[PDB]
């Protein structure tokens, strides 16, 4: 078991998430994301929305863990498009990849709500690495570019869904609390990538998008911990 050190500079949470100036401390928000005291609505349930929130400053942790609490809520059985969790060399405040910049250097964990390839494998959670030379394949839900994935339904759960994403000793693990209980700590293994290399310094990010179909994409909290052996 590795030691965890909470890092506030790379985190945000309620109940006073937003500053009077409408800014969230230590983070930058772009597009149509709305920051409020309880939560940030990265993408609203309106057509064609892009939202992102990124850390202002880079983090340089050999090992790290991230816990994100989010709600994806939609009227339909089918919703779009999803939310992305980022660790990349540069801020991807705006762009076509779930509200963020494409051709990133780093890893994106995509919570893809919409089955763009008609394989009936969505919603899905997809880990996609990148060195800045790959154009994300939105039409194929990046099936061809995925390092790992699991099928998990994060839409319309009674409690907030929690994602625990750990980078420790070169291994990237994603644990999911699928929001069926009031226990914060009930986690189920979703996917992992072994022996994976990512940039020494990076920005943490969360982004969401909509198209023809829209869901409200909400992040209650983003928590970052440095990890040590
Ligand atoms: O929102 C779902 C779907 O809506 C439209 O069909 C397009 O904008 C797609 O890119 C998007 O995936
Ligand atoms: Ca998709
Ligand atoms: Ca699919």
């Amino acid at each position: 078991l590795p030691h965890r050190r909470f890092e506030y500079k790379y985190s945000f949470k309620g109940p006073h998430l937003v500053q009077s100036d409408g800014t969230v401390p230590f983070w930058a928000h772009a597009g149509n994301a709305i920051p409020s005291s309880d939560q940030i609505r990265v993408a609203p349930s309106l057509k064609s929305q892009r939202g992102s929130v990124w850390t202002k400053t880079k983090a340089a942790f050999e090992n790290w863990e991230v816990e994100v609490t989010f709600r994806v809520t939609g009227r339909g059985r089918i919703g779009a498009d999803g939310l992305a969790i980022w660790y990349a060399e540069n801020q991807g405040l705006e762009g076509p990849v779930f509200g963020s910049a494409d051709l990133w250097n780093g890893v994106g964990i995509f919570f893809d709500s919409f089955d763009n390839d008609g394989k009936k494998n969505n919603p899905a959670i997809v880990i996609i690495g990148n060195n800045g030379q790959i154009h994300y394949d939105h039409q194929n839900d990046g099936a061809s570019q995925a390092l790992a994935s699991c099928q998990r339904d994060f839409r319309n759960k009674p409690y907030p869904v929690r994602a625990k994403i750990t980078y420790y000793q070169n291994t990237l693990t994603v644990m999911i609390n699928n929001g069926f209980t009031p226990d914060k700590n009930d986690y189920e293994f979703c996917a992992k990538v072994e022996n994976m290399i990512i940039p020494a310094q990076g920005h943490f990010g969360i982004s969401a998008a909509t198209g023809g179909l829209a869901d409200d994409h909400d992040v209650l909290s983003f928590l970052t911990f440095q990890l040590t052996e």
